[PDB]
């Protein structure tokens, strides 16, 4: 006897799985919400050099006239290419001059200025601080902010490794338990840290235990299933990042301070692990590596709650032995990495289904984690992209079957290219309709990662089928990490970064539908 017969005679559909499905649906809201408090944790806001005329109470005791702000501001800071006070430089000597306005004001060379030697003067007008004023990383550093991004990525891509080895050769509900656990500890070690490089180290342990945490959820998820709803839980499990997103802006809008925003999201974990304890075990995954006895105490508990002990009263140890005789073997896990590029039919099937695991990892998080550019209130925009995606992705499920197949693929990647290309030429003075093109831009890039899942499946076989996902889940991550460097080349230029980040998906999409 096969494991599905005893899954069905245990109960597929039963309540048990609403209720886990629940259970274990709810943390992924704050998985979303970690991953993308550094939107919020670290914003920029406006900053001039310090002045010893304009701060120091000690000059402002002494200063001989009773000038405007505005005046002393202008007579201590040359002024910047948005008419603003220039954000780098101060005038070494309070040059008086200025005032007369006989003398045209722009003959000033830069030997006259010097470098901030005395801090920086941050407005906290919306953000109370952010590590951006925190420790500085403003007109030297301020290549320092992608740095610490990258270095979360890594640790998402190096936790879903370990994390995943370790989760074959241990469980599944043990990892789980773990990665909550370290979820939790490290957020809040990292909340309180004094220097840089420490809050780096932590935001990878972080980063780590959150890919931990998110695969084993999944493969939890769908396990204890049948095969006929698998789908609608990938459904649900890609809903819950919207939702995330939601309670992100809500939770950003509450607490404005960022290390107790950061401890705000790193604390309900801990709640999470005290809970994993009472959740059953994967039963398949025991059969495979010859643990009885455990295998039927988890199926008999399973079957309790669904009401349907009668039938589960059968079972018996011969049986789950015979359906562990029945499971297919791992060994040729060697050879399928080879064979995907040896057989011709096989190279260029993987060469496409990459760069479009490819462009979604680099499109995505070089936009979504600097709402700052795209628009003016982050507390709105970020609750947005969130709410627009829903109708998008279900409205993608209903386009499968009208359209086809080849056509859904290449058309969810064109649409979110194109309006990032528009995003330039669009006058600057039409501000309201440079934000809804941004929205509609991220927000549909959620439904191109919807499709992605299940256009994987059966493109390859299903021998070479679970290789082949796996493939497409590095060539996300690899291509995640070198989304936010892309945005040091804005130096050149603020167009160049929109240039890069939307020609890479039409150049992905329209190269898809050759399949
Ligand atoms: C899962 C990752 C590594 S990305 C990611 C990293 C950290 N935390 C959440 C997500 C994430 C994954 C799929 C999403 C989808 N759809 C999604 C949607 C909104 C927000 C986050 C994600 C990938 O590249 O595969």
């Amino acid at each position: 006897m096969a494991f599905p017969e005893l899954l069905d005679r245990v109960g597929g559909r039963g309540r048990f799985q609403l209720l886990q499905a629940v259970a274990l649906v709810t943390p992924i809201l704050w998985v979303t919400t970690q991953s993308m408090l550094e939107n919020f944790s670290a914003a920029v806001p406006h900053h001039r050099c310090w002045v010893p005329l304009l701060d120091n109470s000690t000059s402002q005791a002494s200063i001989p006239g009773d000038f405007g702000r505005d005046v002393l501001l202008a007579v201590s800071i040359p002024p910047g290419p948005d008419q603003r006070p220039h954000q780098c430089l101060r005038f070494r000597q309070p040059q008086w001059q200025l005032i007369e306005s006989n003398t045209t004001a722009t003959n000033w060379s830069d030997a006259d200025t010097e470098p901030c030697e005395d801090g920086w003067v941050y407005d906290h007008s919306t953000f109370r601080s952010t590590i951006v004023t925190t420790w500085d990383l403003v007109c030297d550093s301020q290549a320092l902010r992608p740095m610490a991004q990258s270095i979360f990525l890594a640790g998402i891509l190096v936790g879903a490794a370990v994390c995943g080895h370790a989760s074959d050769r241990f469980g599944r509900r043990r990892v789980l338990t773990w990665s909550y656990l370290l979820v939790s500890v490290s957020g809040t070690i990292a909340a309180l840290m004094p220097t840089f490089p420490l809050y780096c180290l932590f935001r990878f342990l972080v980063a780590s235990a959150v890919a931990g945490v998110m695969m084993n959820t999944a493969s939890l998820l769908m396990e204890w299933t049948s095969a006929q709803a698998g789908p609608l839980m990938m459904t649900l499990n890609a809903l819950g990042f919207s939702f995330g997103q939601v309670l992100t802006g809500s939770v950003a809008y509450g607490v404005r301070s960022w290390r107790m925003l950061q401890l705000a999201v790193s604390a309900p974990f801990f709640l999470f692990f005290v809970y994993s304890w009472w959740l059953p075990e994967s039963a398949r995954w025991l059969i495979t590596v010859g643990r009885l006895d455990q295998s039927l105490r988890e199926l008999q508990r399973v079957a309790a709650v669904n009401r349907r002990k009668a039938e589960a009263d059968t079972l018996t140890v011969e049986v789950l032995r015979s359906a562990m005789q029945e499971e297919p073997n791992g060994n040729q896990a060697g050879a399928r990495l080879g064979t995907l590029l040896h057989t011709p039919g096989l190279r260029l099937r993987t060469f496409i289904s990459m760069l479009c695991w490819f462009a979604f990892g680099f499109t995505f998080f070089g936009l979504a984690l600097d709402l700052q550019a795209l628009g003016s209130n982050i507390f709105l925009l970020q609750a947005l992209i969130g709410i627009v995606d829903l109708p998008v992705k279900m409205g993608s499920l209903l386009l499968l079957s009208r359209l086809g197949r080849r056509l859904c693929q290449a058309s969810s990647l064109v649409l979110p290219g194109l309006c990032i290309l528009a995003n330039i030429l669009v006058p600057r003075e039409m501000g309201i309709l440079r934000s809804s093109l941004a929205v509609l831009g991220l927000g549909s890039l959620g439904a191109a990662f919807t499709c992605v899942t299940i256009f994987s499946s059966e493109l390859f076989p299903t021998v070479i089928r679970m290789t082949a996902v796996g493939l497409g889940q590095v060539a996300a991550r690899g291509g995640a990490i070198l989304g936010p460097l892309v945005r040091l080349l804005g130096v050149y230029g603020s167009w160049l970064p929109l240039l890069v980040y939307g020609v890479v998906p039409v150049l992905s999409g329209l190269a898809a539908l050759l399949l």
